[PDB]
C-alpha cells in the first residue's frame, strides 16, 4: 500500500531472458505452424473464429519495440499462441502436437529460468 512495498525483485534482465526464450522457441522444430501469422485470406474459419490471433514473430516485434511491460504480459502472449492452437486443431494432427508439444518446452524453460 502508500509507502509500504515489498522487497525489489531485480527485473533488469527480464527483457534479455524473454528474447533467450523466445530464441529457443524459433528454433525448436516444431515452431513451424507458429513463426508467422495465419493468413486469414487463405484460411477459412480463423478470422471468425479466434479473436485474437498471435504468433512468434508478432511477439518478437512487440518484445524488440517495447510493447511489453512486464515478463507476465510477455507469458500471456507465448500462451496464447498455444490456445489458439488447441481451439482451431484437432489433438492428433501434426499441428495439434506440435502445439502440445510447444507448450511444454515453454512452461519448463518459464519456470526454471524464473520460479
Amino acid at each position: 500500500s502508500m509507502s509500504v512495498k515489498k522487497p525489489k525483485r531485480d527485473d533488469s534482465k527480464d527483457l534479455a531472458l524473454c528474447s533467450m526464450i523466445l530464441t529457443e522457441m524459433e528454433t525448436h522444430e516444431d515452431a513451424w505452424p507458429f513463426l508467422l501469422p495465419v493468413n486469414l485470406k487463405l484460411v477459412p474459419g480463423y478470422k471468425k473464429v479466434i479473436k485474437k490471433p498471435m504468433d512468434f514473430s508478432t511477439i518478437r516485434e512487440k518484445l524488440s519495440s517495447g510493447q511489453y511491460p512486464n515478463l507476465e504480459t510477455f507469458a500471456l502472449d507465448v500462451r496464447l499462441v498455444f490456445d489458439n492452437c488447441e481451439t482451431f486443431n484437432e489433438d492428433d494432427s501434426d499441428i495439434g502436437r506440435a502445439g502440445h508439444n510447444m507448450r511444454k518446452y515453454f512452461e519448463k524453460k518459464w519456470t526454471d529460468t524464473f520460479k
